[PDB]
């Protein structure tokens, strides 16, 4: 049965994810190529194809950077909606009462969205724009402060991430883990939450056994990567909270202003 659930798994993130890293490294290997964008011209010129509405304003348009934490949040709300649908797949998710999945999903989406972004990120840069973009992770460097301190964290884990060689199997399951903490701050069927985080981290490390038998270590590898997540996400939201008081035009989506409210 265990077996069978992985696969389960598996098959629920590729039906869900738009992105998966077998699709993102064709694309990122070399009929709709990737437009790069590597400075302020070619930031332009993509936006003006990518996301026309966002440029349509004349001078009233946002300042570059402001457009581009827009974009970095349209891309988290997307991926938020479908880790919902996937979450569906992960035995007793749907059984909890509905205040303990949002509360799951709170905790928990921000972790995914990392761990899920090493597969478009290499050390040159990431894919956007649903596979039709490559921006530089010199360009996102060279933005002015604070959001040229946006990405840089997230390509430090995932190069290290990446050389973990995980494919979406693991990555499938992975995220379900994630998905699947009991200690998150609030939940009140705490007992029924553990059991269901033991049931799928069984999954996850039988798993990792068959798949990587040349790593013994891949399991406390990956459930240091967890907690290493949770440091990043902790971060990320206080860098967030200074872009929602120091940048007025900066304006943050209600659902991830939400899900940021009293997180950390
Ligand atoms: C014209 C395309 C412009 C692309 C700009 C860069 C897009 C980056 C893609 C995904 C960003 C992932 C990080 C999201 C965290 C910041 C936003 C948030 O807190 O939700």
């Amino acid at each position: 049965d265990l077996k069978s659930l992985a696969k389960r798994i598996y098959e629920a993130y590729l039906k869900n994810f738009n992105m998966n890293k077998v699709k993102a490294r064709v694309i990122l290997s070399g009929n709709n190529p990737p437009f790069v964008i590597h400075d302020m011209e070619t930031l332009c010129m993509a936006e003006k194809t990518l996301v026309a509405k966002l440029v349509a304003n004349g001078i009233q348009n946002k300042e570059a950077e402001v457009r581009i934490f827009h974009c970095c949040q349209c891309t988290s709300v997307e991926t938020v909606t479908e880790l919902t649908e996937f979450a569906k797949a992960i035995p007793g998710f749907a059984n909890l009462d509905l205040n303990d999945q949002v509360t799951l999903l709170k905790y928990g989406v921000y972790e995914a969205i990392f761990a899920m972004l090493s597969s478009v990120m290499n050390k040159d840069g990431m894919l956007v724009a649903y596979g039709n973009g490559f921006i530089t992770r010199e360009f996102l460097k060279s933005l002015r402060k604070p959001f040229c301190d946006i990405m840089e964290p997230k390509f430090d884990f995932a190069m290290k991430f990446n050389a973990l060689e995980l494919d979406d199997s693991d990555i499938s399951l992975f995220v379900a883990a994630i998905i699947c903490c009991g200690d998150r701050p609030g939940l009140l069927n705490v007992g029924h939450i553990e059991k269901m985080q033991e049931g799928i981290v069984h999954v996850l490390r039988l798993h990792l056994q068959s798949n990587h038998p040349d790593d013994i270590f891949l399991f406390p590898k990956l459930l240091q990567k967890m907690a290493d997540l949770r440091q990043l996400v902790t971060e990320h939201a206080q860098l967030v909270q200074i872009i929602k008081k120091t940048e007025s035009d900066a304006a943050l989506h209600p659902l991830l202003q939400e899900i940021y409210r009293d997180m950390y």
